[PDB]
């Protein structure tokens, strides 16, 4: 991570342009540069890359993935004086509370909401029960009456949820991370209407994201569901829309997932005082939120001063709606497991892979072979936080003219270090220096357990992968599994 620069991740629904106006407000007047980049996959790179000490200054992400990165060592606490958190609603900051420490600035309030197209819905349906026989209405018509992304669970969660789903049962003051809600008999009920309404040709298994939004903007289906990130491309369309509340079932209110927008401070950079200023003194700003919601908007925003304009927008009125009816997304780190759990119960009813039931009963297990994963990835970290101390260790000694010691050809005690999960040690010899990191035997994941990380040291210092190394390829970080 370069010093005196700032690198922002954002993902691409977002208004990233906005914010890159702030970016280059930010480097008029202190001289710092600031990149604004949207990667794919950016919450499951950013863990990767930032294990290895890179990535961004700062990312942007819904709350829910903030406690897997604290987990993990990745994040800067975050040190507002009292005068700022005052700016901000108390509900936000609460998102953003891990294990006692702030570990993000909360940003927005983002539900979803059921968007209609007013030309050819005046009057959208209340209950998703109608849906299928509207569909069949507008089918004749040459149109659809719903597409939406079926392939992120986010999306299918509301529905999934109404009549009883949810994701980890919350009991006296905890989440209970054993009890996962999508097994029971609510959760099978909605799912199992939304894959009737596959089956029935209301829908199709393969929409997605651009799929539902290029039909809904360009008039081929009466409704969609979406963020209000969604609402800009909508504005430039011929479409007079609508935005309100999602359709109930079984007569209760779908309940979406809420998340708060966030922008946590990445643990491995050298701008952090940088970072803390453009979050606090530019973007959480009327003018900073302003330019993003220009771009595209962000949903309800936590500084109080801009909601109050903001609040007044009957969009924003329903998107508030809608996140009363759901429930704010737990933070805690096996969230991006239950996720992944879902996605794939969704994915397999939707395709006709497995039945409601055997999809939903998988849940639970799938969860914690994600969550088994996500621990092994975190505990291999510490091979590169061992390896950059080790690395100047080397650069230091390599002046004696050897890998080692004020000389030797052996490894002295001075060029091994001891970790929590495993060992390393200077190896190699001539001006090649290598850094073997070797796993504890137990004490470690058994994907992990004694096996190792070989590295070679370029002169400059970065780390490739040694072919040696006998670690698991797929718990790596894939730019150091590249370079092997
Ligand atoms: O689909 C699972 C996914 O849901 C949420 O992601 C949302 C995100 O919150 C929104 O800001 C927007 O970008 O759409 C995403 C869904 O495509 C969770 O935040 C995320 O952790 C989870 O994987
Ligand atoms: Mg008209
Ligand atoms: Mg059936």
């Amino acid at each position: 991570i370069e010093e005196g620069k700032l690198v922002i991740w954002i993902n691409g629904d977002k208004g990233y342009n906005g914010l890159a106006e702030v970016g280059k407000k930010f480097e008029k007047d202190t001289g710092i540069k600031v990149t604004v980049e949207h990667p794919d996959k950016l919450e499951e790179k950013f863990p990767q890359v930032a294990a290895t000490g890179d990535g961004p200054d700062i990312i942007f992400w819904a709350h829910d993935r903030f406690g897997g990165y604290a987990q993990s060592g990745l994040l800067a606490e975050i040190t507002p004086d009292k005068a700022f958190q005052a700016a901000l609603y108390p509900f936000t900051w609460d998102a953003v509370r891990y294990n006692g420490k702030l570990i993000a600035y909360p940003i927005a309030v983002e539900a979803l909401s059921l968007i209609y197209n007013k030309d050819l819905l005046p009057n959208p349906p209340k209950t998703w029960e109608e849906i299928p026989a509207l569909d069949k209405e507008l089918k004749a018509k040459g149109k659809s009456a719903l597409m939406f992304n079926l392939q992120e669970p986010y999306f299918t969660w509301p529905l999934i949820a109404a009549d009883g789903g949810y994701a980890f049962k919350y009991e006296n003051g905890k989440y209970d991370i054993k009890d996962v809600g999508v097994d029971n008999a609510g959760a099978k009920a909605g799912l199992t209407f939304l894959v009737d309404l596959i089956k029935n040709k209301h829908m199709n298994a393969d929409t997605d994201y651009s799929i539902a939004e290029a039909a809904f903007n360009k008039g081929e289906t009466a409704m969609t569901i979406n963020g209000p990130w969604a609402w800009s491309n909508i504005d430039t369309s011929k479409v007079n829309y609508g935005v309100t509340v999602l359709p109930t079932f079984k007569g209760q209110p779908s309940k979406p997932f809420v998340g708060v927008l966030s922008a946590g401070i990445n643990a491995a950079s050298p701008n952090k005082e940088l970072a803390k200023e453009f979050l606090e003194n530019y973007l959480l700003t009327d003018e900073g939120l302003e330019a993003v919601n220009k771009d595209k908007p962000l949903g309800a925003v936590a500084l109080k001063s801009y909601e109050e304009e903001l609040a007044k927008d009957p969009r924003i009125a329903a998107t508030m709606e809608n996140a009363q009816k759901g429930e704010i997304m737990p933070n805690i780190p096996q969230m991006s497991a239950f996720w992944y759990a879902v996605r794939t119960a969704v994915i397999n009813a939707a395709s006709g892979r497995q039945t409601v039931d055997e999809a939903l009963k998988d849940a639970q297990t799938n969860a914690a072979a994600a969550y088994q994963n996500y621990i092994a990835k975190s505990q291999a970290s510490e091979a590169f936080t061992l390896a950059d101390g080790l690395k100047t260790t080397i650069n230091t000694n390599l002046q004696a003219g050897t890998c080692f010691a004020g000389g030797a050809t052996a490894v002295t005690a001075a060029d091994k270090v001891s970790g929590k999960y495993g060992d390393a040690e200077i190896g190699g010899t001539a001006p090649n220096c290598t850094i073997t990191y070797t796993f504890k035997s137990s004490g470690v994941s058994n994907k992990l357990t004694s096996t190792k990380i070989v590295m070679n040291v370029s002169e400059t210092g970065i780390l490739t992968k040694n072919s040696g190394t006998d670690t698991p390829v797929e718990l790596l970080p894939q730019s150091f599994v590249a370079s092997g």
